[PDB]
C-alpha cells in the first residue's frame, strides 16, 4: 500500500448528515434515501459514458473539493473518517468505488495517484 494516495470524490449530503448544508445548499433537505438514489443515478451514467465524473462532482458534489472538480489531494492513513479511507486504499488507480458512507454522506471515490 503507498502512504498515500490521490483521490477525487462526489459527496451527496442528506438531512442527517454530521454538517447538513453545503457550498451550494443553504440547508440539506433531501432524505438518506434521496441520496443514494442519485449516488447510484450517477454511477449508473459514469459507467455507461452519458456523465464525466469530475463534471458532476463539479456541479452536484456537497463537498467545498467541488470547486477542485472533486480533488481532494494526497492522504495517508489516519487523517479522513475510516470508512472513506479503506475505500480509497482498497481502490486501484483510475478505479471508482460504489456508495460509500460516511457521517458527512454518500460518497463516490475515484483513485487518480
Ligand atoms: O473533509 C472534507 N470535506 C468534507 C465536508 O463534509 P462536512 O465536514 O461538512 O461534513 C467531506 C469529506 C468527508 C470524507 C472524506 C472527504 C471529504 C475535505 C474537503 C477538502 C477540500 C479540498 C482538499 C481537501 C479536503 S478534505
Amino acid at each position: 500500500e503507498p502512504a498515500r494516495v490521490r483521490c477525487s470524490h462526489l459527496l451527496v449530503k442528506h438531512s442527517q448528515s454530521r454538517r447538513p448544508s453545503s457550498w451550494r445548499q443553504e440547508q440539506i433537505t433531501r432524505t438518506q434515501e434521496e441520496a443514494l438514489e442519485l449516488i447510484n443515478g450517477y454511477i449508473q451514467k459514469i459507467k455507461s459514458g452519458e456523465e464525466d465524473f469530475e463534471s458532476l462532482a463539479s456541479q452536484f458534489s456537497d463537498c467545498s473539493s467541488a470547486k477542485a472538480r472533486g480533488d481532494l489531494g494526497a492522504f495517508s492513513r489516519g487523517q479522513m473518517q475510516k470508512p472513506f479511507e479503506d475505500a480509497s486504499f482498497a481502490l486501484r488507480t483510475g478505479e471508482m468505488s460504489g456508495p460509500v458512507f460516511t457521517d458527512s454522506g454518500i460518497h463516490i471515490i475515484l483513485r487518480t495517484e
